[PDB]
RNA sequence: GAUCUGGUUGAUUCUGCCAGUAGUCAUAUGCUUGUUUCAAGGACUUAGCCAUGCAUGCCUCAGAAUCACUGCAUUGCAGGAA
């Protein structure tokens, strides 16, 4: 690795021990634009990467074609973090790198609940949801203990990395376009904190953004 | 186990069929085979045609005994065929 010097207010606060988790970030809903902030606050040997898809892309020109590779990369942790990203390069290893980097800036937390009696730790989404990308759409359905992941290959990875165990699924549209299939399943998971349930409502006391709190630091850093 | 993949373009997103995939006391047809338990089997086309043999008879203490029938006894007794 070649070293990090932060260009963001956020990044400074992460690079010293003030912000010690990604849930502080997630709360006040600040954007992450330096991949090193996800590296810093998530322990190593607990991230699981992999490449869902690598694929050629062309364009037409005079004399012949022009070729550019492309790639999809998915990343996350079984405590409820996941992201996805896809990018392009004119060589192979390029697109690989650029995907991984992208993916670590679309990290989003995932909420889990129960199907029935509340015992143990949550193994399943609390509700039905949907996502749509392109024509192809995806629906995720709660299921009881031991039901397991009943899904196609493509979705099953998304779910497994999230920390969702038992589930069921179904889809419509052309599911054979893989890039859209991925992104659909991703948009699905997101919306479990996008929906409001009697578990919550209470009008919680709200808190100041880390920037306000730690403002002392960031002033000195300017000088 | 409330699931999918390949094929229309120079490349992309759809619609839509074709092809792949798993069962079936559901039948046929090739290749192949060491032990044991269990079990369907001329229904599909022709409810078309049939050689030969067998497939429904029955007697007890208790309906009719002169077998010219059998045993024992010697003029009676017990079996008793068709």
């Amino acid at each position: 690795k070649e070293e990090w010097v932060p260009c963001t207010k956020l990044g400074r606060l992460v690079k010293e021990q003030k912000i010690t988790s990604l849930e502080e970030i997630f709360l006040f809903s600040m954007p992450i634009k330096e991949h090193q902030i996800v590296d810093q606050l998530i322990k190593e040997s607990d991230m699981r990467d992999e490449l869902m898809l690598i694929v050629p892309v062309q364009k037409a020109t005079s004399a012949g074609q022009r070729t550019r590779f492309k790639a999809f990369n998915i990343v996350g942790d079984g405590n409820g973090h996941i992201g996805v990203g896809a990018r392009v390069g004119k060589e192979v290893s390029l697109a690989i790198r650029a995907s991984m980097i992208a993916a670590k800036l679309n990290v989003v937390p995932i909420r889990r609940g129960y199907w029935g009696n509340k015992i143990g730790e949550p193994h399943t989404i609390p509700m039905k949801v949907t996502g749509k990308c392109g024509s192809v759409s995806v629906r995720l359905i709660p299921a009881p203990r031991g039901a397991g992941i009943v899904a196609a290959p493509v979705p099953k990875k998304i779910l497994e990395f999230a920390g969702v165990e038992d589930v069921y699924t179904s889809s419509c549209g052309n599911t054979r376009t893989r890039g859209n299939f991925i992104m659909a399943t991703f948009y699905a998971l997101r919306k479990t904190y996008g929906f409001l349930t009697p578990d919550l409502w209470a009008e919680t006391e709200v808190s100041r953004d880390p920037t306000d709190e730690h403002s002392d630091f960031l002033t000195m850093g300017s000088k």
